[PDB]
């Protein structure tokens, strides 16, 4: 009796700038994150993805590594600056890498899930305004259409955007991520142009009518808890919940922005980008939703720079990210989507994982027992989601290997495989061996 069906997809995930390296090889030009990493202080210790895990050169070994673990699906992102290193200038050599990457995956029985945009916007695009420029909808559409045309016979599962909350609010309001702006109004406009660009790709994808091929989007979602019973903390929680979750779930799946947040934001910034025709493109029917889940937020009333909600530390065990380990919110979010937003639409966990202080023992092993127990606890919640009727199709662990964790640089290790960056040596962590056994047995 299986807890995960034979059709269930046990997978792992990466992103192009986090693992590839070869940042200027074969015609790749800079992305906003190459640029951001070279601005003083914007990435911890001035780390950058010049080399990363060198997955661009080592991909055959990395696919062979995944085969030997039993991995059934691999979620990766395609580097826009590799494909169009300049506006209107296609680079065949860049496509060739994803063609041979994909071919190696298929020969090794691994199903490719390709993320179209995972934050590595071409610098030429940002120099024209980037996501603040409404014309990015066409540039993104042409980019997506090129991928569908050249790879659509071999990649059958497509994700338009990874975590637009990060590309918008974290990049243009908080400013921790590239391009690092700090203007709420720009963040709101960016969030709309991202969703509109996603809708353009979906429209193009449907026009092509490719056989047995599916499209969706990936959202990082949390569950928000008020710190107290008070009405002021409940209001703070509604703000945080709409800030993180509802601002993207409502337009995608209801066809409108959450009206309370339209009202709230409207006291501080312009919200005049909303209109009916844009929202119809944004709310097109998807084949699946990918969920990125890591932690919950406990908020109380106040304002410390962001909005009118202050996140607090409730006092339980956290990862090296400072993120609380709270597995039950994974079930609560999945069930909330089933009840209020996605109904019986296929759902995927496109990212879940944890960063811990991994050390290689003198015998060559990594005993990351905290990561093993982390993943055990969350797969148990996925198993409970399935038992209660949830349409969960797969689970992508973040990450296959230690990589470049954005503004943290290489200081945070998410992999089930350890990477010694001086030698690029890969070392299976105990969590990888645990994952391999979970895939073989399919019971937890
Ligand atoms: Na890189
Ligand atoms: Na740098
Ligand atoms: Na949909």
């Amino acid at each position: 009796m299986k807890d995960f069906s034979k059709d269930f997809l046990f997978g792992v995930a990466t992103a192009s700038y986090q693992v590839e390296g070869a940042y200027n090889e074969d015609g790749r030009t800079m992305s906003i994150w190459d640029t951001f990493s070279r601005q003083d202080g914007k990435v911890y210790k001035s780390h950058n993805g010049d080399v990363a895990c060198d997955h661009y050169h080592l991909y055959k070994d990395d696919v062979k590594m995944m085969k030997d673990l039993g991995i059934e699906a691999y979620r990766f992102s395609i580097a826009w600056p590799r494909i169009f290193p300049a506006k209107g200038q296609y680079n065949p050599k860049g496509m060739d890498f994803y063609k041979r990457l994909t071919d190696e995956l298929l020969k090794n029985d691994i199903k490719p899930f390709a993320t179209i945009y995972h934050w590595d916007l071409p610098q030429w695009a940002d120099d024209l305004g980037g996501w603040l420029n409404r014309e990015i909808v066409e540039w993104y559409g042409e980019y997506a259409e090129k991928l569908f045309s050249e790879l659509g016979g071999y990649i059958k599962n497509w994700i338009t955007l990874n975590e637009p909350w990060c590309s918008s609010f974290l990049s243009y309001f908080i400013g921790e991520h590239a391009p690092g702006h700090k203007d709420l109004g720009e963040a709101l406009l960016v969030s709309h142009n991202l969703l509109l660009s996603h809708g353009k790709a979906v429209e193009i994808f449907r026009g092509l009518n490719l056989d047995d091929s599916k499209i969706g989007i990936t959202l990082n979602l949390n569950e928000v808890f008020p710190a107290s019973d008070s009405d002021d903390d409940k209001v703070a929680a509604q703000i945080a919940d709409g800030f993180q979750n509802r601002w993207f779930l409502d337009p995608l799946f209801k066809g409108k922005y959450p009206q309370d947040m339209v009202e709230y934001f409207g006291k501080y910034a312009k919200v005049d980008f909303i209109n009916d025709e844009d929202l119809k493109l944004i709310s097109q029917k998807l084949d699946f939703l990918g969920v990125n889940y890591y932690t919950r937020a406990v908020v109380q009333k106040g304002n410390d720079g962001l909005l009118d909600a202050v996140q607090i530390d409730p006092g339980n065990e956290r990862t090296e990210m400072g993120w609380e380990i709270y597995p039950e919110s994974l079930y609560n979010i999945l069930m909330r989507l089933k009840r209020e937003y996605t109904y019986d639409m296929p759902l995927y966990i496109t990212e879940n994982g944890a960063a811990f202080n991994d050390v290689v023992e003198d015998d060559g092993r990594v005993h990351d027992e905290k990561r093993v127990e982390f993943l055990k606890q969350h797969f148990k919640e996925a198993k409970r989601f399935l038992n209660d009727g949830g349409n969960l199709k797969g689970y992508f662990v973040w990450s296959l290997m230690d990589n470049f964790e954005w503004a943290h640089g290489y200081s945070k290790r998410f992999g089930i495989v350890y990477v010694d960056y001086e030698t690029e040596k890969r070392i299976l962590k105990d969590s990888a061996l645990w994952y391999k056994d979970l895939i073989s047995t399919r019971t937890i």
